[PDB]
């Protein structure tokens, strides 16, 4: 599966015009993509056929969430249901830079069948694989979107491996940063994670202020196939 | 008045207990400021007294939208009027890298009873002042967030006074981006504005991740007082 960031309305269309099967859908990537507006999400469900997995994150301070926080959260999360997103992608991390599991099971109370991505919130966390240990407790995550810890993804490989088999199917991992043309399969088949996450690598120029080449797309997906 | 932005919930209450009596709300300080979340308009909106100003911008690639974008902007401004803002930030050119009149105008069509800011695409103009006689040909477009063009902003004085004279009383001016404390009193003096905007000048460690530094605000307050 190919999951591709989606900042623009023009994005979205032309992610599932190349053979992109995924959408994460952001305001924002040079934060890291935040929560984009009402009329973004609705209109973005309403131009493709292919899944819409919308970021809920209010800023990229940290992921250390205030209650006032956790609430607004929540109710994006409710207004994205409504709008028809196939999931949301998040994750709070406690002063520990660890699962804050309360505040997670807070954010997951509202949601009702669609996905959820646990992001590279995950990757700050001591142990990704006890972190990947302790997000298996929580029935309502389906993915998690990851590097393995930080530095570049390609020295983190192994992790990928572990907690690939630590979710031991329970949760869809999907590798994300660093991820590129040379090492898309080199990164798929070496850790066992069949789902990739790219922006930039499809963009014109690399540029996230660039328009999707829908070359650069295809390009990614035959390698996944 | 001093306006403020807020990124999150803590800026939009501390720009209030800072003594702000305005707040932009943007989402990327990064990228300028895009459109927000519909919990984070609505929770900062109930959370303070002093008037929101939110900002309806989709990204940050061109003030040059397509129809579709137009219209997504549309139901952001019915949004975020439902959501009781006190007004709106947007802008829009066209082919001339003039004001797009037509797009400018439907946008327009849905704003009822709040204030419209046409923001700094107009320091994209390569004559802003003419822009301010078009502005004025719609009734809705009540203030102008400029730095004077490009370039430097108190070397751009001059330009931000040419501005202010055709103003007439319609559009209330606010200064812009490179506002500092060691600048501010100057460029409301010269100009003859009395309104200004300030974003990470009154953050503790002069960063956009960062808190609002209340005595810095507190401060700009005094000054421009
Ligand atoms: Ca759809
Ligand atoms: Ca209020
Ligand atoms: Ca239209």
């Amino acid at each position: 599966m190919l999951e591709v960031i989606a900042t623009c309305l023009e994005d979205v269309k032309r992610i599932e015009r190349a053979g992109g099967k995924r959408i994460e859908l952001i305001s924002s990537y040079t934060e890291g993509g935040l929560t984009p507006s009402y009329a973004f999400i609705k209109k973005a469900v309403e131009a493709v056929q292919i899944p819409i997995h919308v970021m809920i994150r209010p800023h990229a301070k940290s992921f250390t969430y205030t209650e006032e926080e956790i609430e607004m959260m929540k109710e994006d999360i409710v207004v994205a249901q409504k709008l028809g997103v196939a999931g949301v992608v998040l994750g709070v991390l406690n002063e520990r830079n660890e699962v804050a599991e309360e505040k997670l099971a807070d954010l997951l109370s509202v949601v009702d069948g669609i996905n959820v991505t646990y992001h590279r919130a995950i990757d700050d966390i001591e142990n990704p694989v006890e972190a990947m240990r302790t997000l298996k407790k929580f029935h309502k995550v389906t993915h998690v979107l990851t590097s393995g810890g930080q530095g570049n993804i390609v020295d983190n490989i192994p992790v990928l491996t572990d907690m690939q088999k630590i979710s031991d199917g329970q949760i869809q991992l999907v590798v994300g940063a660093g991820v590129t043309k040379e090492n898309i399969k080199q990164l798929l088949n070496e850790t066992g994670i069949s789902q990739a996450h790219v922006g930039t690598a499809v963009r014109e120029g690399k540029s996230c202020f660039a328009e999707i080449d829908l070359n650069l797309v295809q390009e990614l997906v035959q390698i996944i196939q």
